[PDB]
This record gives structure tokens, C-alpha cells and sequence, in this order.
């Protein structure tokens, strides 16, 4: 599924990403327009052999089972699978637990080189929310 900016600004807001540990809903969208195009079944392969999954491309190194990353972690408890549905929820639940392991959302190497120091207010401008 992809969404419209506005569409999917107002899901992630019923999910509790508004604020969510300081971070303001435009961020989240500005991340995953630049992470996916707002596509629900981007997927993206890594040098190392991962594979990025879902509307903010989490990897499978560390929070996914996808069965082809030999040596990594599942710490979302979840197959990487569930991340590419067109409902969200399965993908903001992991996010909230990597955002919040020290790193904040730097962990989006495309939030910290396009999204970081600009208006993220103006992803969101002429919503309803």
C-alpha cells in the first residue's frame, strides 16, 4: 500500500507516534518518505547481507527474522514479513523500540541526512489531524 502524506500522517498519530519520545509527527513522516516513498512493501538489500523491510526500511540484522540473515537478532519479535503489511501497526511497534534504545532516530540514515535541522513541521502542514 502508499500512502498519501496526510493519510499517513493521521495513522501514526492513532498509534502513538506523535511526540513519541520527543520526536514531533513530522519527523516520522519526513523519514519515511525518504526511507520508502511512503510504500508499505519497500524492500532494500544490504552489503553485509540484510535486507531493509517496510514503510521505515527496519533491518533484519537486529530487529527481524527473515531467515537469510545468518548471526542476527530478532528483537521485535516478529518476521520481517508482518513489516511490508499495508496496516502499520506491526511497523510502529518496532519503531518505538528502536528509537528509544539511545540513539534516538538516528538510527534512519535517511532522517539523519535529510530530515535532521530542517521544518518536518511542513510534512504535516494542511492535515487534519
Amino acid at each position: 500500500k502508499v500512502f498519501g502524506r496526510c493519510e499517513l500522517a493521521a495513522a501514526m498519530k492513532r498509534h502513538g507516534l506523535d511526540n513519541y519520545r520527543g520526536y514531533s509527527l513530522g519527523n516520522w513522516v519526513c523519514a519515511a518518505k525518504f526511507e520508502s516513498n511512503f510504500n508499505t512493501q519497500a524492500t532494500n538489500r544490504n552489503t553485509d547481507g540484510s535486507t531493509d523491510y517496510g514503510i521505515l526500511q527496519i533491518n533484519s540484522r537486529w530487529w527481524c527474522n527473515d531467515g537469510r540473515t545468518p548471526g542476527s537478532r530478532n528483537l521485535c519479535n516478529i518476521p520481517c514479513s508482518a513489516l511490508l503489511s499495508s496496516d502499520i501497526t506491526a511497523s510502529v511497534n518496532c519503531a518505538k523500540k528502536i528509537v528509544s534504545d539511545g540513539n534516538g532516530m538516528n538510527a534512519w540514515v535517511a532522517w539523519r541526512n535529510r530530515c535532521k535541522g530542517t521544518d518536518v513541521q511542513a510534512w504535516i502542514r494542511g492535515c487534519r489531524l
